């Protein structure tokens, strides 16, 4: 517990850009793309205001719209007269990509038609469409094959506090080893790593910080509607935050909270607010009308584990289910708990060989051991139980691909 | 229930079946077999023939049958087995693990041909499981699967038994003969005997 992350002051003007969310969409064959960018204010309108959104590519404007506050009518009370939105044609555009993190830079500008700025917002924009086709998670049009791994915020002397050495060191440790995805077990991350995953290219699962594991069954509070409220801010907040990046392809729900209507609910307010990504959740079974890609945790390639109510099928078996047209991405895989990662081989040979398994995301990168001290000044790595909490679940903390300190297994 | 239409010596395979002037031979073939046999409940379906590649009097011809005899689904592995003149993926020999990408109609293994993009249907081999000679190894290998798969519904084994032909020796005593002991030329030898059981029954 604590005040593990920053803490900031920030200045705005009275009237000011209060939100701004960027879209692009694409032709046929990506040749020509078209940036949205709706922007909303807070504080009084005045006629001479405008929004200007202006794209660029490194030193040079490649295009540029300018407008007055005032939306489309959008029903019988009229439109928001405190948004307006920008649109940008922009021809051949560079993809983003994992493989080629080609970024622009959006500038948001809040101005006054003769020229004064009142105050400007941006972002890195990556040109990327995603969408399921097929039964087939397409980037650019292309199927993926997520190389991912599961990563916590976790530091060996700092605890939860992420910096930005230790981010930079990761994601070139996972680069450097072939992966090109993250999945952010179980919360949203420190801003920053946004940021480094849209620019050295990485794709991420943002996901919902909502885990209610221990309840019995598990889906006790997410069925419930008491509890929707509490959720759906976890849910919105995050999409709210995140939206913009280019890096993040796929929304989560949350971890390990069993399969409840409020899941239910919240798939469908991403799915309105944001179409632009697919969204997932493995709760209650890993194929469940909350998910987009079946997502298991744990299923093995060949062999079923036929548990009541929430079966582990083999995945290759799982994809032709009656009816089934998902494409599959475990969630989490090949548990890499001490000398481990037994049979990996046989996980990437199914996933080469059938279209619609899609790869998924190893549990995890790195182990969560802590640095404790002998009499003697010595450090040595600590788990569960070695700081008198108890009940606690010994060395089940330690499933890394990497040691606290970043060296590999 | 199955059409006499078979053309496989034709190059391409579908040669005649994607010409229209053959569309009404075949299409006695395909519908004078609905009205002599529609009224058995043993068949269950109907296929429009064998080995005659994929062409268009297919397509007419499955919908054919679908219209008058609503009933029975509609099969036929010509042009990779999964065309749309089919109900049902109904290879021949694919494996059960192993791709044969052959082009333009490969043979995916079978627990993968049921989940290609877009792919829904129940698969049933029309041919599996080659039995000439001393043969069948491999036969567990698709039990397995066909158990563990819901859409992965079984085949028909090829196939029951030895054609082989009786001829007699210059003391009279019968020998089972088979491609070109009748001085039959050019001949497929003894590719003619693919049985689980001997000409006369008897079970290998
Ligand atoms: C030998 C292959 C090119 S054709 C193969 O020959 C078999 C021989 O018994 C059967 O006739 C099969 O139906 C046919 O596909
Ligand atoms: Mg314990
Ligand atoms: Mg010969
Ligand atoms: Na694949
Ligand atoms: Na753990
Ligand atoms: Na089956
Ligand atoms: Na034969």
């Amino acid at each position: 517990s604590g005040i593990f992350r920053d803490v900031s002051l920030l200045h705005k003007p009275t009237t000011q850009i209060s939100d701004f969310h960027v879209a692009t969409r694409f032709n046929d064959d990506f040749s020509r793309a078209v940036l949205e960018a709706e922007v909303q204010m807070c504080g009084e309108l005045r006629d001479y205001l405008r929004v200007t959104v202006s794209l660029w590519q490194g030193e040079t404007q490649v295009a540029s719209g300018t407008a007055p506050f005032g939306g489309e009518i959008i029903d019988e009370r009229g439109g928001y007269a405190d948004r307006v939105t920008l649109r940008l044609n922009v021809e051949n555009p560079k993809l983003w990509s994992a493989e080629i993190p080609n970024l622009y830079r959006a500038v948001v500008e809040l101005h006054t038609a003769d020229g004064t700025l009142i105050e400007a917002e941006a972002c890195d924009v990556g040109f990327r469409e995603v969408r399921i086709e097929n039964g087939l998670l397409l980037l650019n049009g292309k199927p993926l094959l997520i190389r991912g791994v599961n990563r916590h915020e976790h530091h060996p002397l700092h605890g939860q506090v992420m910096d930005e050495q230790t981010m930079v060191q990761d994601i070139l440790l996972m680069k450097q080893n072939n992966f090109n995805a993250v999945r952010c077990s179980h919360y949203p991350n420190h801003p920053l790593w946004y940021t480094l995953c849209d620019r050295y290219g990485l794709y991420v699962v943002d996901e919902a910080n909502i885990e209610t594991h221990g309840m019995v069954p598990m889906n006790r509070l997410t069925d419930d509607p008491r509890w929707l409220p509490a959720m759906s801010e976890r849910v919105t907040r995050m999409v709210q935050r995140d939206r913009n990046h280019p890096s993040v392809i796929i929304w989560s729900l949350g971890n390990e909270s069993g399969h409840g209507a409020n899941h239910d609910a919240l798939y469908r307010w991403i799915k309105s607010v944001d179409p632009s990504r697919p969204v997932q959740y493995e709760g209650g079974g890993a194929d469940t009308t909350a998910t987009d890609i079946i997502c298991p945790m744990y299923a093995r390639v060949d062999e079923d584990q036929p548990f009541p109510a929430v079966p582990k099928w083999s995945i290759k078996k799982w994809l032709s289910l009656p009816g089934e047209t998902r494409p599959l991405i475990l969630c989490e895989y090949a548990h890499a708990m001490g000398n481990s990662l037994g049979g990996f081989a046989k996980y990437w040979q199914a996933f080469r060989q059938y279209p619609r398994l899609q790869g998924g995301f190893v549990w995890d990168w790195v182990d969560q051991s802590l640095i404790k001290y002998d009499e003697n000044g010595n450090p040595w790595s600590a788990y569960g139980g070695d700081f008198g909490d108890t009940p606690n679940d010994r060395q089940f903390c330690m499933n890394g691909l990497v040691f606290a300190d970043r060296t590999p297994h």
